């Protein structure tokens, strides 16, 4: 029993983190086979970041400008190339700790683990979700750029996020590992807005099923509702629309608990229109939306990794 | 910016986890040098656990009764001994991934990372606190016994918890790594009660400082209070007493923000007597108490590990 915000074990990623220094910028790189991936703004100083031109800046660089530290060992850079907003530093040594991996781009609403790093050394691991507005509510300080987000399925690491920047609400923006930003953000210290966010409805329902599995049942009710009547209440409270696909995905959770999906929608409708009245659900006084249906099943069935 | 419930990177612990099978019990073991540590109830079947006598049970066992798997490799057990509620299985191979480590016992209110494991394979990592009543609000399913909790300081792993059992409120009990239970619990499937819990006051104040550091400031007020007047309100709301030591520990956070500790106590007093009125603090609608002063500084200054 119990329900926690749970990250993947980080060992396979820890062995890939390195420090990239060029000029007076230091950040983290991801070392897979004989390539180190890092944010391209490592070739920018503090006066560059205001309006930079990265193709000009990179032809001016040489391999020896890039100081890569793997632990205490120097990695010799023997080539470099930019891919969208990431740099690929070609090194002469393949990482012997390279796990099986894939570069995947995730959808808003999906979750992943972040291994926060400074100077190529991991600091902590935590879980979060890609928001509907393509930001993530992370925990990042100066020097954390190049930290990555990832999922693990059995033995394979699916890297989905590399950290680039903080926006003026304290939320974070970055790219997939092919260097393409999530959302309408650019790696320039220009005024950029997150955009209006919404609550991930299918995740809230998953979390309500997790609660029922763990014995929180007070919010359940006799009622029911149609998918269109629910979505009318959803759009009133700034919740994402629920699709038949979302209902299908919640099927197994509905089966385990014996609560039809639309019945759980009726409970969520009441929670939205009435609040919680000082009750809590899984130790929260808010409706939580950073757990996917898969996260819930995973945690409440005990899937492992290696 | 941002504030997350952050665990330590788990790599150093992942390399120590193994599977221990004896009879028809399978659980996790911790392999350090040439010893595997695991809960002593691995020598109990399902009918034993109701009222067992572990000294009798263990003289009946032989080394070859214990099947230890490290990955796919068999570890030969060459000796065994019980220490309080843990078994020490002596194996013929020293773990070449053994990190620098210590066995430490923590205090209620202190936090640690749990690496949840099944069949010797890590499933997830999350952070929690030792409650005042010596339980932890974990996330554990059948087969998770022997998973450990730990902190990391630079390169050294301080193991503080090994999981043994779930109590009839969904909370969890276990031992330090010398086999001594936290709290008045025994490794017998007898009726056991958690005992009345309280809120960790010094941690709530730390989290309020984290909020101020991150720009949540609405709960701040002109007021102030004495340490004894605060503790009068504390005991009314089932909060632990605050000591001068707690005030001292919060000193650095008080210095960074320029809010005196007793001034923050005055804010907490108002939050207790008035609630939050639909406001949130660091994305929570509840006063959070599983972040220590050290957790806050760590996260808001970016200390790393290796
Ligand atoms: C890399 O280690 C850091 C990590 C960053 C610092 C604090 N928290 C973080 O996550 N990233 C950077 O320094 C960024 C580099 C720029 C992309 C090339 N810069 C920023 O994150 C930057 N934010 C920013 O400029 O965008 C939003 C904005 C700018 C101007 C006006 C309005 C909004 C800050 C200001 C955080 C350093
Ligand atoms: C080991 O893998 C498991 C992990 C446990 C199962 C579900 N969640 C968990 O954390 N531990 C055990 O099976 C325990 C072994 C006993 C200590 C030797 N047993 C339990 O956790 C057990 N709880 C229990 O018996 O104590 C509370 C109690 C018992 C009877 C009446 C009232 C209260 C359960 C019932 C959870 C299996």
């Amino acid at each position: 029993s119990g329900f926690r915000k749970m990250a993947f074990p980080s060992g396979k990623v820890e062995g890939c983190m390195v420090q990239v220094t060029c000029g007076t910028t230091t950040l983290n790189g991801l070392w897979l086979d004989d390539v180190v991936y890092c944010p391209r703004h490592v070739i920018c100083t503090s006066e560059d970041m205001l309006n930079p031109n990265y193709e000009d800046l990179l032809i001016r660089k040489s391999n020896h400008n890039f100081l890569v530290q793997a632990g205490n060992v120097q990695l010799r850079v023997i080539g470099h190339s930019m891919q969208n907003c990431v740099l690929k530093l070609k090194v002469d040594t393949a990482n012997p700790k390279t796990p099986k991996y894939k570069f995947v781009r995730i959808q808003p609403g999906q979750t992943f683990s972040v291994l926060a790093c400074y100077n190529g050394s991991p600091s902590g691991v935590y879980q979060c979700a890609m928001r509907p507005n393509f930001t993530i509510k992370g925990s990042f300080l100066n020097g954390s750029c190049g930290s990555v987000g990832f999922n693990i399925d059995y033995d394979c690491v699916s890297f989905c996020y590399m950290h680039h920047m903080e926006l003026p609400t304290g939320v974070h923006a970055g790219t997939d590992l092919e260097g393409n930003f999530y959302g309408p953000f650019v790696d320039r210290q220009t005024a950029q807005a997150a955009g209006t966010d919404t609550t991930i409805t299918v995740n809230v329902l998953a979390w309500l099923y997790a609660a029922v599995i763990n014995g929180d049942r007070w919010f359940l009710n006799r009622f029911t509702t149609t998918l269109n009547d629910f979505n009318l209440v959803a759009m009133k409270y700034n919740y994402e629309p629920l699709t038949q696909d979302h209902v299908d995905i919640l099927g197994p959770l509905s089966a385990q608990t014996g609560i039809a999906v639309l019945d759980m929608c009726a409970s969520l409708k009441e929670l939205l229109q009435n609040g919680m009245n000082g009750r809590t659900i899984l130790g929260s006084a808010l409706l939580e939306d950073e757990f996917t249906p898969f996260d819930v099943v995973r945690q409440c069935s005990g899937v492992t990794f290696q």
